[PDB]
């Protein structure tokens, strides 16, 4: 079930919300995660199938300006 | 065409942390050129050759200095590749 869990990064704090909404048009999203730190969070979808439509968008141009990074969830503490 | 191999975009940092992530790559590999974007959060960085670039593909979605996870992808742009 890690398989429906992604990593979305590379944009700023102020862009948090854009960028969870732009990845709700992928699927639905059953939880996300948002680092406390970090330029990165971490989005559950319904199936494989939209998350494999998340991983990819990885390399792409988000408003001309957000180059985004999308790869299979690690973080295993945030999964379980 | 095949020189593009040694071409890399870096991306997903903050406008105030540009010439560290460049510095940091440096340590990849020689850097012929690089060019910043004007226009958003990615640079293209051309290695001195296939296997240096590789070296900085394979740091794609880790994290420097605690807060910054970095893309990188080979590079796509032509018109910054060609130009060189």
């Amino acid at each position: 079930l890690d398989d429906s869990w992604v990593t979305v990064f590379g944009f700023p704090q102020a862009s948090a919300s854009y960028i969870l909404l732009q990845f709700a048009q992928y699927g639905n999203i059953l939880k996300h995660v948002m680092s406390n730190t970090g330029n990165w969070m971490h989005i559950r979808y319904q199936s494989k199938l939209q998350a494999r439509k998340a991983l990819s968008k990885d390399g792409r141009i988000f408003g001309e300006s957000i180059m985004i990074g999308v790869k299979p969830c690690i973080d295993k503490s945030v999964m379980e």
